[PDB]
């Protein structure tokens, strides 16, 4: 249609960065399943380059946001209140992501940084 980059299913599949989720959930309430920190975040690293600069930082908002699916099923938007973790504190972790705070590697930008730039300077 328009902006439609980036295969979905195929490099960049629904519910990404779900490490990253439940990684939020230890490092914030102590909580999650019980594996290791380094481990979960690793995977998070994993997923980070799987998924290419082009459209990167955008699955982060499908996680808030939540996306749709061909077939006419919606996933992501699981960020919700768990336990002991409020909205409010998936918030304040959220960001930071594609920095040198969690899996930068690099993005499109080729700088420590994605979406928010000049402001719609196209």
């Amino acid at each position: 249609s328009v902006g439609t980059s980036c295969i979905p299913g195929m490099a960049i599949p629904h519910n990404p960065l779900d490490s990253c989720r439940w990684y939020v959930s230890t490092r914030t309430c102590g909580v999650g399943p019980r594996l290791a920190t380094q481990e979960m975040k690793a995977r998070c690293c994993r997923q980070l380059e799987a998924i290419p600069a082009y459209c990167r930082c955008e699955a982060v908002r499908i996680l808030m946001d939540g996306v749709v699916t061909s077939s006419g099923q919606h996933e992501g938007r699981l960020l919700q209140d768990l336990p002991g973790c409020p909205r409010q504190v998936q918030r304040a972790f959220a960001p930071k992501l594609v920095t040198e705070v969690e899996c930068n590697l690099a993005t499109i930008h080729g700088g420590p940084f994605c979406l928010s730039l000049l402001g719609a300077g196209e």
